[PDB]
C-alpha cells in the first residue's frame, strides 16, 4: 500500500531550470521569450495569479507584459489589444487572464488570438488539432501539466481505465483527450452522471477537476489507483484543498497529487514551457 | 419488453424530402446547393460510395460535381483542385472520399478544405468548435446522423451512461463529444481496453463503430440498452451485418438500428443537409 506523493512543486521547479538553460540559449540567438498577459478589471485573485504567472516568468528568463485593462473596456477595444499583440514580432504567448467581466464574450475573445501564439490552448484549431491526436500544436495547461507529471513517475498510461470527473474546456475535455491519445480507454463524468461511482470504482487512473470539496471519497476508489486533484477550494477557515479526500483517498493510492502543490504549480510550468515553445519556433 | 427500431431508412428519406422542398424554394431565389466529391482512384468501395452520394443528391436536388482521379495523381494536384473549388461561389460544400492513397498527406488535405464547405466536419478548426460545445461549425455526418435519429425518437441523453466502442476521427471522437455535449456520461472504448464488457455491460447507450462481426453480444448488455450500429462488414454469404448480434442483442434492447437501413441512410442525409445549410449561408 505504499504511496507515493506526485510532487509538481518538485517538477515544476526542474521544469524552470530547463527553460533557464533553453532561453539562455534563445537569448544568444537573439530571441527574448516573452509572454503577453491580459488582466481585466480587479479581480483580487487574478491580481494574485497573474503576479504569481510574472514572477514565474522572470525566474527562468521570459520577459512578460502585464496588460491591465479598466473592467468597463468593450469587447472591440479588447479584440483591438490582442489584435496588436498578435502582429508584435516581440511577444511569443498572449494569455487572457480568466475570468473575464460579465459583460464580454470569452470565446469569441479566445479565438481572437492568433493560434500561433496561443500558450492557453483554447483557440478551436489548436483544440482541434489535440483532438485529431496531433499533439504537436498548442495544448491547454493543466492537462498537458498532468500528463508531464505522470510521465515524470513513469507511469504507463496503455490500457488504463481512466475516469475524469468535470468536463469544462479548460480542463476536462483536453485531459479525456490527451489520456484517449495516450491509449487509455476514458470515461468523461460530470454533475448529471447518476452514479459517479460506478466509474470510479473500478479506475487505475481519476482526474478531479469537479469544483468541490470532498468529491472523491475512499469508497469510491480501488486500492492502488492514481488520484489527480485538480481542485482548488479555499474552506471558511482558509484552508486551501482540492477535490479529493486526501486523508483518507490518499491511504489507497498508488500515486496521489497532494494540494497544493501538485497540479498547480505543474499548469503554471506548462504555460512557461508553452511560450517558450513559441520562441524556439522563431528559431531558423 | 417493447424493442422498437430505429429506422434510418425511413427518418433519411424524410429528410431528402423535406430538402427536396428547401431546394425548390432556394433555387426560386437562384442558389442552387451543389456538393462537389472528389474521389482519387479505382476502390470499388470508394466508388460505390461516391455514386450513392451522387445519386442521393440528384433525389433533394442538389447539383453534384464528381472529380474522378487518378490514383497516382500529385498531392500538389489534389491541392490545387481543392483551392479552385475553394473559391468557386457555385460550390457549397467539398467532400474528399476516404481513403487517399499513401503517397497523400489525409491531415493536409482535408485541412485545406476551407471550413466553410466543410461538409464532412474534418477540417480542425470545426472539430474544435464541437469540441467547444459551440454550434458555429459543421459537425461530421455519421454522429451528427446518429443524434438524428435518437432526436426522432425523442430519446432523452441527459444523464444516460454511454459508451462508444472506436476513437476514430469520423465518428468515434465526434459521437463521444455530441453525446457529452447532449448531457451524456461517456466511456470512449478502443482496441487497448483491458475489458470492453465491463463497460458495456452497465451501459444504457451503446454506439458501435468498430468494424468486427459479432463484436458486440447479448451478454454483453443490460436489458433496455439503446444499440446504435455504425458497422457494415459484409459477410462471406454476402448478407451485410453490423458489429452487433443483432438476433440476440435485439431482444434486449428498448431501440436498437437494423443494420442495412439504420445509420447508414442517415449518414448520407446529414451530407446533403450539411450541403443545403452551407448553400443558405450564401444567401445575399
Ligand atoms: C485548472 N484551472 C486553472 C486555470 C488554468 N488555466 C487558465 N488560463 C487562463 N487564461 N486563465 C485562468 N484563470 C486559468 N486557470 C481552471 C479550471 C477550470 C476553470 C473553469 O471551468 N472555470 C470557468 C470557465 C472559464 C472562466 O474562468 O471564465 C467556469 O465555467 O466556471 C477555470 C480554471
Ligand atoms: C476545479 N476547477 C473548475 C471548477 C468547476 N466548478 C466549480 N464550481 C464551483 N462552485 N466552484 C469552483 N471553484 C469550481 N471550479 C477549478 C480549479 C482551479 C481553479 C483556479 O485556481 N482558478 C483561478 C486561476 C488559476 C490560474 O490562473 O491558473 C481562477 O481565478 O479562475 C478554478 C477552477
Ligand atoms: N469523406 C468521407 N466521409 C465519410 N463519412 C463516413 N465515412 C466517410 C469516408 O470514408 N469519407
Ligand atoms: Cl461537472
Ligand atoms: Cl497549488
Ligand atoms: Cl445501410
Ligand atoms: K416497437
Amino acid at each position: 500500500n505504499a504511496m507515493t506523493l506526485l510532487d509538481g512543486k518538485a517538477l515544476s521547479a526542474k521544469i524552470k531550470e530547463e527553460l533557464k538553460e533553453k532561453n539562455q540559449f534563445l537569448k544568444s540567438k537573439g530571441i527574448e521569450s516573452c509572454l503577453a498577459v491580459i488582466l481585466v478589471g480587479d479581480n483580487p485573485a487574478s491580481q494574485t495569479y497573474v503576479k504569481s504567472k510574472a514572477k514565474a516568468c522572470e525566474e527562468c528568463g521570459i520577459k512578460s507584459l502585464v496588460y491591465h485593462l479598466n473592467e468597463n473596456i468593450t469587447q472591440n477595444e479588447l479584440l483591438a489589444l490582442i489584435n496588436t499583440l498578435n502582429h508584435d514580432d516581440s511577444v511569443h504567448g498572449i494569455l487572457v487572464q480568466l475570468p473575464l467581466p460579465d459583460h464580454i464574450c470569452k470565446d469569441l475573445i479566445l479565438e481572437s488570438i492568433i493560434s500561433s501564439k496561443d500558450v492557453d490552448g483554447f483557440h478551436p484549431i489548436n483544440v482541434g488539432y489535440l483532438n485529431l491526436g496531433l499533439e504537436s500544436g498548442f495544448l491547454p495547461c493543466t492537462p498537458l501539466g498532468v500528463m508531464k507529471l505522470l510521465k515524470a513517475y513513469e507511469i504507463d498510461l496503455e490500457g488504463k481505465d481512466a475516469v475524469i470527473i468535470g468536463a469544462s474546456n479548460i480542463v476536462g475535455r483536453p485531459m479525456a483527450t490527451m489520456l484517449l491519445n495516450a491509449g487509455a480507454t476514458v470515461s468523461v463524468c460530470h454533475i448529471k452522471t447518476k452514479d459517479l461511482s460506478l466509474y470510479t470504482r473500478q479506475a487505475d487512473l481519476i482526474i478531479v477537476a469537479a469544483g468541490c470539496v470532498n468529491l472523491l471519497r475512499s469508497d469510491m476508489v480501488k486500492e492502488g489507483v492514481i488520484v489527480v486533484d485538480v481542485g482548488i477550494n479555499r474552506l471558511e477557515s482558509g484552508k486551501i484543498v482540492g477535490d479529493v479526500d486526501f486523508e483518507e483517498v490518499s491511504k489507497k493510492s498508488s500515486y496521489i497529487t497532494p494540494v497544493p502543490g501538485g497540479v498547480g504549480p505543474m499548469t503554471i510550468a506548462m504555460l512557461l514551457e508553452n511560450t517558450v515553445k513559441s520562441a524556439k519556433n522563431r528559431l531558423n
